[PDB]
Order: C-alpha cells, then sequence, then structure tokens
C-alpha cells in the first residue's frame, strides 16, 4: 500500500523469533537493528552516519519478515537508537518511492 | 514517477540559486544541506543521527525546488557528507513509500 510520510514510516518486523518496530529508511544503504541475539556467525564492521562511526556485527543470510513479507539478507546489529530497514532489504520486498 | 531503490534515490534540487544532488531520505525527520550561503536569519540547532550529534544552522521559510517542484520550509545547513531531503519537504511535494 501507499505509506505517506506525515509521520515516520514504521513497520513491524519479525526476526529472531521476535516482533519489533522498524523504520523504512530510503536513505540507509544498510539494515541496522538494535542489539539482540541472532543465530549465526558474524564479522565486525564499521559504518558511518551523520555523527560519525559505530561498530556493528554483520550477519548474513538472515530471514526477516517485514510486515509479513519474508526477505533474506545481511543484517547489522549494534547501538542504533532505532531499528532501520535499509535499501538492501527494501528492494527485495518491492518498496519504492513515488514522486 | 516510481523511483525504485536499487541505487540511492538522488535528485536535483535548486536552492540558493544553485543546483545540487540530494538524497530522498524517508528516515530523516529533517532536511539537512551541506555548508552553503543562504538568504536569511538563522538559529543554531543540534541534531543527532547514528553516530551522535552535529550542530547546524536552522533556516526557515526557504523555497527549494526538488526536481522542479517548489516547496517552502525549514532547511538545516551544516557538516553533512551528503545533502538530505527529509520527510518535512517530501510531504509537501507529495512523496510517499509504496509497499
Ligand atoms: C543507518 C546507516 C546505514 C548508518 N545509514 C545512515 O545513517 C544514513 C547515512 C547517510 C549519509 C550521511 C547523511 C545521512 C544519510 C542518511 N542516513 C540515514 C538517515 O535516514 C538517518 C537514519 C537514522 C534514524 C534515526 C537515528 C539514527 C539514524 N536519519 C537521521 O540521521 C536523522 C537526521 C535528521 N534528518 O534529523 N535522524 C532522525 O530523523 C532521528 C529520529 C529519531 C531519533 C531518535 C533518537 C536518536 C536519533 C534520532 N534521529
Amino acid at each position: 500500500p501507499q505509506v505517506t510520510l506525515w509521520q515516520r514510516p514504521l513497520v513491524t518486523i519479525k526476526i529472531g523469533g521476535q516482533l519489533k518496530e522498524a523504520l523504512l529508511d530510503t536513505g540507509a544503504d544498510d539494515t541496522v537493528l538494535e542489539e539482540m541475539s541472532l543465530p549465526g556467525r558474524w564479522k565486525p564492521k564499521m559504518i558511518v552516519g551523520i555523527g560519525g562511526f559505530i561498530k556493528v556485527r554483520q550477519y548474513d543470510q538472515i530471514l526477516i519478515e517485514i510486515c509479513g513479507h519474508k526477505a533474506i539478507g545481511t543484517v547489522l546489529v549494534g547501538p542504533t537508537p532505532v531499528n532501520i530497514i535499509g535499501r538492501n532489504l527494501m528492494t527485495q520486498i518491492g518498496c519504492t518511492l513515488n514522486f
């Protein structure tokens, strides 16, 4: 459906057997979730945003359901004040901007 | 038109008599442009993103053309590595996410 932007575009994702709210971020290249326990092997990684860098744990081949749509991809876990769904998973579910 | 997200959603804006590329960011509450000269009176402001805070100059009632669509609103100028069009101006031009 058409999600307008008067308020933040938040949605519910299910990942790691848990339900969470997340922000559909067309400006985030990656998907970054708050600290949590995930099944798998991870690598350290450094990412950067407006204020500088944060170190996150990279997870690959993670199944994540975004509003009921299964998607598999790389998830970054770390100190983000808010769970962010980046363009990587959004393209998989078919999201897009309308102008 | 429907802007997909395989690559970054960049567009051309015209502001301050100049043409610039900017990112359509559904995850940014505000609009933040790289340091530039703007016509007006400004207030200092602190904003925060993934890595922490940055101090920006707030400008109000600024006319900014996004891909030819005039919009008037508050612009934040400061040390951002990339010009960001936030949800504030996007709602004015009628942008929205399609799921
Ligand atoms: C997540 C990551 C992969 C690191 N990518 C990014 O962070 C990219 C980096 C890009 C290049 C540098 C300039 C910014 C763009 C867009 N950002 C995405 C971009 O969408 C980013 C996502 C975000 C949201 C909340 C908190 C942190 C980060 N938004 C922001 O940084 C905007 C800044 C603004 N416009 O006011 N912040 C917020 O709108 C915002 C909202 C709620 C908050 C709650 C607590 C703390 C901070 C909060 N910040």
